[PDB]
């Protein structure tokens, strides 16, 4: 019969900071990430500019010898799965170790890595690829080098949902341990799509922000001058654990995951409907899934990705769930400050959801001016805003049409 | 309590054929599907064959115009989904779209595209980057098309666990119908690798056969001459229903799905340990999770990849958790005929599973001319076996000593 499932542990590298504290205190503080990208040459591209992880030192984590063979998205994950999993104070045992699993996923994976690769083959050849490639690339690898270092035995298993990976691999990580296939559960996702090939692919598709002379108020979600997402970089991971197992083992526990919603678009491959009527579809799965009135959620960390179409399908979708109780909530996009990770999005929105929880405090959208058309809720512009939330819901929607949800609260 | 979850659809390509009866056919014939790869420089390459897809009319599924957007792997994935939910008889409408969702996956994603936006990107620069390159080649396209053209609105994810895939992708949705979160689910994997960086990226690990004399005798699982996989292309999808919604609509049932087990090895980011303690882990859990004693297995199809510690590896898992039935279940390797379809190979594996107990026939191991030391199980030499078989296992182990398996039982 199915468990409940709280957050024990919580690790992060993002554009902000090399963990959760420092991270969380570039979010109430307001301070961007978003700079012009120093790693490689933008000249010929439209975008020049995104959130680096600035400062990682990989040898804080992992050997110089063993950090060489793994993409950059590899070494995030990592570095995010082991903050948390000290965080969280558990140990691994051969009494455990069967009991205990990952799913940490990316929404791209090793791009960087793909693209070097490919200019070995295209002006040398084949001789010249790396032979760790490979296991050094493909987006299961966090969750497979994670066990390896760390000895974890449960369910081992990678998302690929774009940019709703963290969303649904921390949900199917709680169904996971709710269902009793494991105890604890070390999810999230990473993303280092910063190469030529991600910044000209979405380019290419003119899905990104142009904003280059003013990088820091690029991101700028429900402003009327929004012009698209900015690419960011890192890591979220959270330890998931059955209950009855943290109380157990007297863990702190941060929050409680009572809800997790998954709904199909169906729509278009990349573009959202207007009316949000997916993303109303998932959040209404999530709220039942947790047994609550709408009425209870006070704080909402949106998508929030700094697009037309998105971040008004947003409005529209919060006002058909929530009604008139859409005006009694706040919503914010913490994106207005990191930028969009991607397949990590979600991860480290989970974790600044369960930090508005702990420390009753809705994070900003910085850069909110002109608010659009219909973008009429409390969407916390400028400054955080402390207030009581008692339940807190974080939306992911990505390519293919795919949503996710995942609903947060107190826990006594 | 669990609801019961039956196979009511299938749809493949293969190295073996277009379809499922047509691969069928060559597997009950002992037909390699290995050849030298045509329409490609292979030259400086060390493996210069593999088991392609040979023509594949993509214009059967979509217009050019949608076709040209999408990678291979893609299409593959597509192809094998509308195969089978045509196969189910299934009929969507405004009161099932919710209950029916997708998880198709692959393992290395859409590696001809990065290959070919690579080669516009460092000849011309990136606006030359096709505008659909992200879309067109992140995994969880498969899903995130099959629901928006079927109108599909469960739950849209997509797994990546490597050469695990496959039968994760089909475990995990067997979970969500078990546990009431979908009616019915398409599941399955597909993969298109042959590329440089696919040919390159194994062949600089020395992972596959370099033996280009004689490609339909490259792949000889637990044969004491084999020297590595079989790179192989191509796409699996079964069609996943809770039982009680088959028997309303009067489905036809070709098998019932009464287990799933996953676990990690912990062990090595791509060599299995050598007593293969995790597939053993992995076999009891997915026997535990059927409630069936290791006694009532009768046909298991191995991982068999045709690499030296692979093959000892599966041989010791089954001798452990069989013990004196060990050599009473037929165990057959069908990568002796189609090769490896890494995150694929799951998915057409659990179609041949299916079909051993629709037609009561384990499929040969061919090419096992010369069984290597302590390989002297059942491993259906050289042609197919027809016996009894109610119980029939589905194993997957991949890098990041992530494995999975799926138990299917005769229905009637
Ligand atoms: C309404 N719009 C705006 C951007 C998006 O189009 C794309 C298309 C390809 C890649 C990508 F990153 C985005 C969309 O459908
Ligand atoms: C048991 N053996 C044989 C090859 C494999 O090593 C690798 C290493 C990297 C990529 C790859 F494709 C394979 C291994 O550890």
């Amino acid at each position: 019969s199915r468990r409940r499932v709280v957050i024990t542990g919580m690790g992060m590298l993002s554009p902000l900071g090399l963990d959760v504290p420092s991270s969380w205190e570039g979010i109430l503080a307001g301070r961007s990430g978003i700079a012009p990208i120093e790693h490689m040459d933008l000249s010929a591209y439209s975008t020049r500019f995104g959130g680096s992880v600035k400062g990682f030192n990989v040898e804080e984590y992992l050997s110089a010898k063993e950090a060489r063979k793994l993409d950059l998205f590899i070494q995030y994950g990592l570095a995010a799965s082991f903050q948390a999993v000290r965080d969280s104070g558990l140990e691994v045992t051969d009494a455990n170790r069967e009991r205990i699993g990952v799913s940490m996923g990316s929404g791209i994976g090793g791009l960087t890595n793909i693209e070097n690769n490919c200019r070995s083959l295209f002006e040398q050849g084949p001789r010249r690829i790396s032979p760790f490639f490979v296991p050094g690339s493909i987006i299961n690898m966090v969750s497979g080098f994670l066990s390896i270092h760390l000895g974890l035995q449960g369910p081992n298993y990678a998302l690929t949902t774009a940019q709703t990976t963290g969303t649904h691999s921390i949900g199917m990580a709680a169904r996971n341990i709710a269902y009793g296939e494991a105890d604890v559960m070390v999810a999230g996702g990473s993303e280092m799509a910063a190469c030529g090939l991600g910044l000209g692919g979405f380019g290419a598709a003119r899905a990104l922000s142009t904003r280059n002379d003013e990088p820091t108020r690029a991101s700028r979600p429900w402003d009327r001058d929004r012009d698209g997402f900015v690419l960011s970089d890192g890591s979220g991971a959270l330890v998931l654990e059955e209950l009855e197992h943290a109380r157990a083992r007297g863990a702190r526990i941060y929050a409680e995951l009572v809800g997790f919603g998954m709904s199909g678009d169906a729509f278009h491959m990349t573009a959202p409907p207007e009316d949000g009527a997916g993303a109303a579809r998932c959040m209404k799965n999530a709220l039942r899934d947790a047994g609550l009135d709408p009425r209870q959620v006070d704080y909402i960390n949106a998508h929030g990705t700094s697009t037309p179409a998105g971040d008004i399908a947003e409005i529209a979708a919060v006002k058909s769930v929530f009604g008139e109780h859409a005006h009694a909530l706040s919503m914010s996009s913490t994106k207005s400050m990191t930028g969009h990770l991607l397949g990590a999005a979600g991860a480290v929105e989970a974790i600044f959801s369960v930090l508005a929880l702990r420390d009753q405090v809705a994070p900003p959208t910085i850069n909110l001016d002109n608010p659009d058309e219909g973008c009429d809720l409390d969407l916390v512009a400028h400054e955080a805003k402390p207030r009581k939330i008692d339940v807190a819901l974080s939306n992911s929607f990505g390519f293919g049409g795919t949503n996710g949800t995942l609903v947060f609260r107190r826990f006594a």
